[PDB]
């Protein structure tokens, strides 16, 4: 009997399983080649011909147009990993793939899915306990650590050539923006601007203790540089105000034509006059500025920029100290901000306003320079992770070695744990532990090393020497990640195992796939 | 003669019956593999490409694009179960499938349909008396019982890995929200919000004795945290009011251009002033909030949120005690609510507002966290069922054992009831009793146990040890369900038989199908 | 640069392997469900609506229209197995598939395929030795064991309902036509004919110590039954002969039109007359028989058949003892054969000739009766196997237990062998040993038993009691196969392993698939 529409496709039991797992395995196999300091990049071109060159796992999975649903779910793993911890996106997708691969060996041995699923949930929970335990508690503020986290992050990415600098710029920015409260920090990444402009070299990028607005000084007669600038922030358009209630002038005598043109003229002037009287010499207006207004600002020697982005008004406020005022009328000197220098400056041709030298900015800007548009785009991404990863540490105060060290310890510990629980769940558990080895395994692989030999060396060397033993892909030998300074946030590995696990266990429970026709 | 339009399909008698019962049987066979704590899930992809991975029967049947009308009939059963009792969607459809299957054996024996129908109705009514009679009455808020109900509900779903936590949250939320009238409890599930947000793990989900609104503080200079918050709830927009009747300002002198602007200016300000005067320091406005208003509101150090959903306004009142006022002017201190803490906060990046720590909230929020969108989506569903099962018991005050125990009880007795009425109705009644065993049969079937033997052992032991005996899928052995806490609501089983029966009878009365071309 | 033609497909490395192996495994999982006493059958309908219902692995794979190259390669395994041992066609394919599954696990470890390949060959050669050792030697003609071989061969098929009768016929037939040159037996399965005729049940099937031919007695006045028949076997047609060299009669007088006519008559009469003179009373002619000749044979009371099939002439000779002569002229008494009864009978309404009661028939016929044509076709296949496995044991005094006992013995021993080889080959040898368990595994699987549990009991017991311990699917537990009388030829296992092994190694060696557009 015709129950489902002609065109609907369906797979049940093992077919549903074989398919779903394979799609996931293939996606993981697609991004794993990107993982690690010797991992390479992918060039992606969408339907419109837009080109994206990047090493980022999340970006890749996001830009690429996947079909198979199982493959789409893996994307969720990378996306969530990215929002919560920054780095580790390729790691989570890769681990998720391997977990499934190891589960199908069991699935094939006829272990009921519920058992595998239960075993994994146990291993996953136990992996978090171990991580919280073997993590290196650190000084949320320690610059030396924040720098290694940043530098380690900016590795195996196009921008690695200038990681010392970029790391430095990334740590400084987060430190400044970071808000202290209860010996515990909180970082709002919106207080860090990323302004990019091709030209020069990446080595020319910098941190501006203030804001870099891609705007211009409205009037040519205004000053292009103001030293000890008193900044005023208004978001009310400098123009002739009209009531909300409909209203219309009723001219009855010829003299009114003038009296009303002048009244509007006076209103416009009084606004500018009011501004001047606060002693402000620089004004940023979120909205428009009539020509007459601009003219008086110019005659006052007041520099002015109009139609400034809402988010840009906020950064200026936090950097300069200035307080945004809705109406010019309410502007007082106590609302002006400070900046050592504010000036129009041309970058790769285009003019831009620089508000720098702010006392203690609560918002900062990283100016990214580079040889081509594509270059500065992939630097901005590298920098985005660096910032988030630095953030993770200042907020968590916990760090771990990299090089596969965590995944290796976990694989040793979780396996021993398996023996403790026994039964068929112990099979799922030891399989979970096994799957974790793709991280160290993939690192050596991408480095063109003999996968089998390396694992043998690190595991044993790690078992002997300790928690920090991981793979130094550059030197192609086991090494102490801690001494090498190869370090990452605890959160990266925590979120990575959480998302991958939950995703795997969800996919692993699907024994019936029913897709309609598109 | 050409009576019907070309393309019209028609089936009569055995044909009409054979196809109708087949589609239903198949729809039942499709969701049965989802039944029980060992049941699996289905991934459903629609014509747009949106993915739905779940275990819930109603969701499945609802999301799938069914063609055959008899199949569409079954969708009604699962749906009604879901609204009325929450859990039990799949079993209702399964029983309905089985009932029709056993009925056809009688049709084939040439028993007139009206007799089979009569037997089923007799059997179904008798089943309700039996269910009401063996039902285990317990007291409405017995936390221990409620926790077993929620835990039993959560098992067999993706979330089961964390059922202890989720059960606890479900129960707490319902106990708090529940209202008692005349020694009777009534629960409006609208006083329980579910907020989702990927990141962390399902293990991080919590119960907020207050409200989590997905919005942010409208003004940057407003506080982001208010401790002993005095909350004001207003829905009228904080903007310049206009009459319902049309009006237009008729300007006649220049001095007016200013006088009217300042009047609107004053109106805006007066509102904010009035709010401040009540003592309020946190205000949720349902409509919009003018820049000028936000500016004054800010200067007062009052946190404010614009465009808050009406449903969220209602639960903020229920929770904080605040009273929703329409016009700012009518706001009073007695209209203000309380919250131990109200603060903006970022979750996986996106900002949010927490109104936590209310005295005796009447509405609460279960904040769900998870590794991926799909995971929190399924968790939400599980939480939904859990909550409704807990509601069933607080309102009904009756519970039954699970594991196919009730069905085995029903099967025994109903079969004995048959012997009583005798005749041909007796055949229909004894078949209804037989049909009821798919539940225990399917539990064993999805667990990989020998259906025939398990069925023999339960019915046997059940007859010796009574009501409590059902199947323990996790131990592949019969067991006292009451002892193991494997318990479920009386409503779940009652509503199941009701909908399963009426549907089966309706289909069974059909001896002519007439379908027009689409 | 365009090297290959558009439409050409190519896969390389892991892709070529993934594809090839997945293909092989799928084709193996497909025929897998027919293995063992509780293996089921498949109905194959080709493009011409022709229907085939078997349990035979070789028949299935040969009839299915396979697209994938890898799949096509498994067919050769099934086919070569059938030609050499009869049974084990499915086993060979199932093992080959598992062998590849276990090998990709090593491929994923990045174990060079050269190593996996070398290891598998060691395991295979070792397996042959082990088989030759554990092989139980018996008397090639020992009826007792011969019947056990046949009876186990037949079980698990449609004709098992009558495995006693059928085995008796098979063992009897092969024994009779079997030739013992020098203390060594050799058997030509061509001396055993299979005749099918729908009608009655499979129980009426029988062994004719002679030949059954689907022909009729050429002339009506000829005897339909001849008691102690003196059979004559003529090859040339009984017609007016003609020279090889072109020739024509040149008539010159009326008297010749008649003399040449009477001469051709005389020629026909002499032939028949001559035959008659030998004393022959039954005559099978391979070619035609002129109407005049028929008339004479009739007068002489000689029963004759014309147009007898060549292969039947040879069976008639081998059975009756008659010597086949080319020209009637050379036929003599010493050439006549003997049959205790040559008679015409109707079967399913069709006339057939029965030559039975032969002295020491060297060619024999098994007459197959059945309920339908399909039933009869499947019994014929069931018999073709019984006949061949019996043949195996008469030429090889070797026999082995079944129920997966051999594969279990091999898995245990080959695992030990691995240890003394060590290194990565050890891994490969272990996987080859592991792979061998799908036999016992799927035997239990098809019986509905628990694979994991069974495997543990069998191996445990086998280790305790010895070589004969295997799975008794009918009783659902381990048992002694030798006592139970469940034995198979040594050949079945030896060939299976070879074919499976050589094919697996061949596929593992591929790393580049290049397919032209069809």
């Amino acid at each position: 009997v015709v129950i489902l529409p002609e065109g609907t496709q369906r797979y049940v039991g093992r077919d549903a399983q074989r398919l779903n797992i394979l799609a996931a395995r293939i996606i993981a196999e697609t991004v794993r080649t990107t993982l690690g300091p010797k991992g390479m990049d992918k060039m992606l071109v969408d339907s419109l011909g837009d080109i994206v060159v990047t090493n980022d796992g999340a970006t890749i999975l996001d830009k690429i147009d996947l079909q198979h649903p199982a493959a789409k779910m893996m994307v969720e793993v990378a996306k969530t990993q990215d929002k919560e911890a920054g780095d580790g996106t390729t790691t989570a997708v890769v681990i998720a793939g391997e977990l499934l691969r190891k589960a199908e060996e069991l699935l094939d041995q006829n272990i009921h899915p519920s058992i595998i699923t239960k075993g994994y949930a146990l291993a996953a929970e136990k992996a978090q306990e171990i991580l919280d335990e073997i993590a290196i508690r650190v000084d949320p503020d320690d610059e030396e650590t924040l720098l290694k986290i940043a530098a380690t992050s900016i590795t195996g990415k196009n921008a690695e050539s200038h990681k010392e600098l970029l790391a430095k710029l990334a740590v400084e920015a987060v430190k400044q923006v970071a808000e202290k409260k209860d010996g515990k920090y909180v970082v709002d990444l919106d207080n860090i601007k990323f302004e990019k402009k091709a030209g020069e070299g990446v080595e020319e990028s910098e941190l501006v203790r203030g804001v870099v607005i891609d705007k211009e000084v409205v009037h040519p007669r205004m000053p292009k540089r103001v030293e000890n600038a008193k900044i005023a922030l208004i978001n009310e358009a400098l123009e002739v105000k009209k009531t909300e209630t409909d209203a219309k002038i009723n001219i009855t005598s010829p003299d009114q034509l003038m009296s009303f043109l002048e009244q509007e003229e006076k209103m416009l002037k009084d606004m500018v006059d009011h501004i001047a009287q606060t002693g402000a010499n620089v004004v940023f207006v979120q909205k428009g500025i009539d020509d007459l207004a601009q003219h008086y600002l110019a005659k006052y020697g007041i520099m002015a920029v109009r139609r400034v982005k809402k988010s840009d008004m906020e950064k200026l406020a936090k950097a300069t100290g200035a307080k945004i005022v809705t109406n010019v009328k309410d502007l007082t000197p106590e609302d002006l901000g400070y900046a050592e220098v504010v000036e129009e400056r041309k970058l790769a041709g285009e003019n831009m306003i620089f508000v720098e030298g702010c006392k203690n900015p609560k918002a900062v800007t990283i100016l990214i320079r580079g040889g081509t548009e594509h270059v500065i785009d992939e630097v901005e991404r590298a920098l985005e992770d660096a910032v988030k990863v630095v953030k993770d540490v200042m907020e968590d105060g916990a760090v771990l070695p990299a090089g596969g060290a965590p995944e290796i310890e976990l694989a040793i510990r979780l396996d021993e744990y398996a023996k403790q629980v026994g039964g068929k769940e112990a099979l799922a558990i030891e399989n979970f532990a096994d799957a974790l080895k793709i991280i160290p395994k993939t690192l050596a692989e991408n480095a063109g090393l003999d996968t089998v030999e390396m694992l043998v060396k690190v595991i044993s060397e790690h078992k002997n020497r300790g928690l920090g033993i991981g793979i130094d892909v550059f030197e192609g030998k086991p090494a102490d990640m801690l001494e090498k300074g190869i370090i990452e946030p605890l959160r990266v590995k925590k979120q990575a195992i959480k998302s991958a696990s939950e995703a795997a266990i969800m996919i692993l429970r699907i024994d019936d796939v029913i897709a309609a026709k598109a």
